[PDB]
């Protein structure tokens, strides 16, 4: 096929508020991932098209990726901490259903998790 929308990154239906979790999110987490050597397949939406990989959106229905993160982030998408959170647990779970292990793309996902965990060990409390 080719591809969908990207995922949604503004809510108008939605009231917003800052937080140190959400701000830590994007600045700390975020920032700390963007930047890593093997971010960049996980910066954009998977182009399908481009790519020519016609079952990837046939295979992954809920589809996320970086850039979506932080716009949503930058656009206070997110009132509750673990939405982001799991945002982040999607992409690399899609990452692991579509791929095979010893894939290139895994082995940058898999330091891209690590790297994640290391940052989420020190998010700041609820509330
Ligand atoms: C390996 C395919 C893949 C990607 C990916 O994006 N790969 C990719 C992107 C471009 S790119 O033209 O879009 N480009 C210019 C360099 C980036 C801006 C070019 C080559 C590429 O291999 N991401 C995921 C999660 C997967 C997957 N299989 O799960
Ligand atoms: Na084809």
């Amino acid at each position: 096929s080719m591809n969908p929308p990207p995922p949604e990154t503004s809510n108008p239906n939605k009231p917003k508020r800052q937080t140190n979790q959400l701000q830590y999110l994007l600045r700390v987490v975020l920032k700390t991932l963007w930047k890593h050597q093997f971010a960049w397949p996980f910066q954009q939406p998977v182009d399908a098209v481009k790519l020519n990989l016609p079952d990837y959106y046939k295979i992954i229905k809920t589809p996320m990726d970086m850039g979506t993160i932080k716009k949503r982030l930058e656009n206070n998408y997110y009132w509750n901490a673990q939405e982001c959170i799991q945002d982040f647990n999607t992409m690399f779970t899609n990452c692991y259903i579509y791929n095979k292990p010893g894939d290139d793309i895994v082995l940058m996902a898999e330091a891209l998790e690590k790297l994640f965990l290391q940052k989420i060990n020190e998010l700041p409390t609820e509330e």
